[PDB]
């Protein structure tokens, strides 16, 4: 069989050490289609399985239409709703779990299959800290593996476990991220029309009513004035509220996680 795979992460995640570590020699480097942007692409085969990687630029947040110029972030935004992918696999540094977990919920709405790999525990141990791994995939509601990706053992170990959960398919358990009763039912609004895509509804929804650019250029005029109109029915910021709400649950989920 023939795996695609999709690698996303922070800048300075280890997002490129693991990608290394996995393809070895066996990389390509070309463009994104339409862009000047780098694509690195690469394969590995393993226990008679071929996995076929590629690699989105570092980003710390989805595209949510902020002018900030980050043709990375629609790359990745782009990628993350529609490139082929058995698997995303989102790579995390562990001793910055709060600011790199962001994003994680953002690619848990989408409810793509993927998995947390907490990269740097080595520095972690370091620190004398410990994440209490299965309330991590709790709130996660996916795999999530810990390792060092400058350790080529533990890297050979994560390809076996990797390989295992793509034959056996991977479980996702719902993400409890409730924005309030109004945001909820601006969404609850919007979520037809986001009906029979390749990405959930809610998710879509969701990064609409966040503006993000893939998802609001795809619309009808028509569409695209509902959204806005939605928008306008928000008695706070959007972007204040959604990110809010991400946080708080990230600073209950590191209370109940993280352990000096
Ligand atoms: N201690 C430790 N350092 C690691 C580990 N994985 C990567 N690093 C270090 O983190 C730094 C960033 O790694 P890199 O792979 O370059 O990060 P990235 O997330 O791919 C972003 P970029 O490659 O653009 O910097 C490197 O200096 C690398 O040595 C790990 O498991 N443990």
């Amino acid at each position: 069989s023939k795996y695609q795979v999709l690698t996303v992460g922070n800048p300075n995640s280890g997002k490129t050490t693991l990608f290394n570590g996995l393809t070895g020699a066996k990389q390509q480097v070309g463009n994104w289609a339409g862009v000047t942007v780098e694509k690195k692409t690469g394969s590995f085969v393993h226990a008679g399985d071929e996995f076929s990687l590629t690699d989105l630029p570092g980003i710390y947040a989805l595209d949510s239409g902020n002018d900030s110029n980050s043709i990375d972030e629609s790359i990745a935004s782009r990628a993350v709703l529609t490139h082929p992918a058995d698997v995303i696999i989102n790579v995390v540094d562990a001793t910055c779990l709060e600011r790199s977990l962001y994003m994680t919920l953002q690619l848990r709405e989408l409810r793509r299959p993927m998995i947390v790999v907490l990269n740097k525990m080595d520095a972690l141990k370091r620190e004398r800290v410990h994440l209490d791994l299965k309330q991590l995939e709790a709130f996660l509601g996916c795999p999530v593996l810990a390792l060092s990706a400058n350790n080529k053992e533990q890297v050979r170990r994560f390809k076996e476990k990797l390989h295992k959960l793509l034959v056996q398919g991977i479980a996702l358990k719902q993400i409890e991220l409730h924005y309030g009763a109004e945001f909820e039912s601006l969404i609850h609004e919007l979520e037809p029309m986001f009906a029979e895509q390749a990405v959930s509804a809610r998710a879509l929804a969701i990064r609409a009513l966040e503006n993000d650019r893939l998802v609001i250029n795809g619309l009808k005029e028509a569409e695209r004035q509902n959204v806005e109109q939605r928008q306008h029915e928000c008695q706070v910021d959007i972007d204040l509220l959604v990110a809010n709400v991400r946080y708080t649950y990230l600073h209950e989920l590191c209370t109940h996680v993280r352990r000096t």
